[PDB]
């Protein structure tokens, strides 16, 4: 057992999905009179729609390694990911000083179920108006070899003042794969569908080709995403290192388009345990957490079960008071064609519904990327919940504080 063991918990992998405050923003800095400039790989792109596509698309690329990379060798620490407990919290925020044009982006995330595990979050910037939320959850198992399959669920979207684009995650990931390391592949198509038609199709080699190795393509619409040929860009390399771009077929002109060793000059502020909550995370599993680097598995049942009771006595004050601590800034939303009685419904105009059609994305609660008509669309009796934000419920929050 190398490195120095960080045990965290799965509620604080909610922060990758902008830990490069930088690439988060981006899209929102880009308008009808200055996309040129605002797009390094391509200063004759086409549209501010395509330059906007193309920020989106380097974000998402960036957000991988810290999610899939549990090790890291210029910080020493090898990441250990603790279960989440129903109504876990982690909140905090990137000040962004050094950049006063940004703004502060404010991050919540939620364990919005513990039967199964499901993380909801999201990630707003109100300077700029840029917000994102999602949710996440998966299914582990193992195939006719060590395989151990992990099985993606959820999606994501993010809003760029008024453009949208719903993005799902890597549909799966293997695990144990090289001798002695956590090393993860990930396998199956991701995609970024734009309110504006923009349609981005991300392929991972699996256990074969490169190690950790993707081609992107970003295509005019979802019609012709069905033939590779048609794609306006092409992007290849590695998602935990770096990759090249192509504009159409012009193989000559590569440019370097993400290197994941660049690391984030911004920080995730949090407050210190002693101003947090005892529903936030770090406060919660700290001695659990101590425990587990110890090694002693005497002391993390202890400590495990100190934890159960600490938030067994918690939840009832917290309903003593009212706070509704099981939803508390998400709420689950029924999608199917026939919901039941009280289910929260979704609106008329609903994002969601509106991009999934126009990727004719399964609107299911099968896994991520799922197209409409495939196996796992087709099953019988397939639920179709969605956790969603409710940014009015953190804007009366009166317990929790960044």
């Amino acid at each position: 057992p190398p490195f120095i063991l960080s045990p965290i918990s799965l509620t604080e992998f909610s922060q990758y999905w902008a830990e490069h405050p930088e690439l988060f923003l981006e899209p929102s800095f880009i308008n009808d009179d200055n996309y040129k400039e605002h797009c390094l790989i391509d200063p004759e792109v086409e549209s501010p729609e395509l330059a906007r596509m193309l920020a989106v698309t380097k974000w998402f690329i960036s957000t991988l390694k810290s999610q899939y990379c549990s090790r890291n060798e210029s910080l020493g620490s090898e990441k250990k990911p603790l279960n989440p407990f129903l109504g876990e919290l982690f909140v905090g925020k990137w000040e962004n000083k050094e950049h006063p044009e940004f703004g502060e982006t404010v991050l919540l995330s939620e364990q919005v179920s513990h039967h199964p595990p499901v993380t909801a979050f999201s990630i707003f910037n109100d300077k700029n108006k840029v917000k994102l939320q999602g949710y996440n959850q998966i299914k582990a198992s193992f195939t006719k070899s060590l395989m151990l399959t992990v099985k993606q669920f959820g999606h994501t979207m993010l809003d760029i003042k008024d453009e949208s684009y719903l993005v799902t995650p890597p549909p799966l990931h293997i695990e144990g794969i090289l001798v002695a390391s956590p090393f993860v592949e990930l396998e199956g198509k991701s995609y970024i569908q734009s309110s504006t038609g923009l349609l981005c199709v991300i392929e991972f080699s699996g256990v074969d080709g490169k190690k950790n190795s993707f081609k992107a393509r970003i295509y005019k619409d979802s019609k012709d995403s069905k033939d590779k040929e048609k794609a306006l860009y092409t992007i290849s390399g590695q998602w935990s290192g770096s990759s090249k771009i192509i504009k159409a077929n012009k193989k000559e002109e590569s440019r370097l388009f993400y290197d994941a060793a660049r690391i984030p000059a911004e920080h995730l502020n949090v407050k210190p345990l002693e101003e947090q909550h005892p529903l936030e995370s770090r406060k919660a599993w700290y001695d659990v957490a101590g425990a587990i680097k110890l090694g002693d598995f005497n002391l993390i049942a202890k400590t495990k079960t100190e934890l159960e009771e600490t938030q067994r006595e918690l939840r009832k004050e917290e309903e003593a008071k009212g706070i509704s601590w099981q939803r508390r800034w998400f709420k689950d939303f029924d999608y199917s064609v026939t919901p039941e009685e009280g289910a929260l419904v979704p609106e008329k105009d609903d994002t969601f519904l509106k991009l999934a059609s126009a990727l004719n994305l399964s609107t299911k609660n099968a896994p991520s990327g799922t197209l409409v008509g495939d196996k796992e669309d087709r099953k019988e009796d397939l639920s179709s919940i969605h956790w969603r934000f409710q940014r009015e419920l953190w804007d009366e929050e009166k317990e929790i504080v960044l």
